[PDB]
This record gives structure tokens, sequence and C-alpha cells, in this order.
């Protein structure tokens, strides 16, 4: 995992798993979940969200693989909140960037 880049930050949105420990315990150590995504400048082939699932995948797997080695023994649990707050980075993202290939 090289050859890639990290975008600007945006606020770690609560997504609502409908449950509101599962909003406050992510909530209170949001600090410790993702705050940017592994992206590229517009890419070569643009998506709704074909992007998002790799986008995502890539920067989730980058969080899971470094964690289990900085002695940090992430669950689902720890993956599966990750996730949500990660496709919206990626919708985000992709969003930010290619809004403004129509401003140019």
């Amino acid at each position: 995992l090289g050859g890639y880049m990290l975008g600007s930050a945006m606020s770690r949105p609560i997504i609502h798993f409908g449950s509101d420990y599962e909003d406050r315990y992510y909530r209170e150590n949001m600090h410790r979940y993702p705050n940017q995504v592994y992206y590229r400048p517009m890419d070569e082939y643009s998506n709704q969200n074909n992007f998002v699932h790799d986008c995502v995948n890539i920067t989730i797997k980058q969080h899971t693989v470094t964690t289990t080695t900085k002695g940090e023994n992430f669950t689902e649990t720890d993956v599966k909140m990750m996730e949500r707050v990660v496709e919206q980075m990626c919708i985000t993202q992709y969003e930010r960037e290619s809004q403004a290939y129509y401003q140019r």
C-alpha cells in the first residue's frame, strides 16, 4: 500500500447505528477513529459508489493492519463502526474535488 496520497481532513461523521451507546462510544473515542482517506487527484475513472468501495477498503484496511501491530486488537465492531465513517469520508472526498472539476 504505497502509490497514494491523503486528502484534507473532514469532520468525523456520526452515523447512527440505532443505539445511543454505539454513537457515544465512538464519539468520545472519535480521536482514535480516522479523519482522512487515501485517494488520487480526480483519478482516471470516476464513480458514484465503486470509488467509495475501494477508497474505503484501502483506508479501513490500513487501520486494521497497523492497529494489530500497534498492539490494538480491533474486532468486527472496531472495523464496522469505522466503515460507515470512512464511507462518508470517501463520499465527501470524491464530492470535494470532483465538484471543482466543474469550476475550473
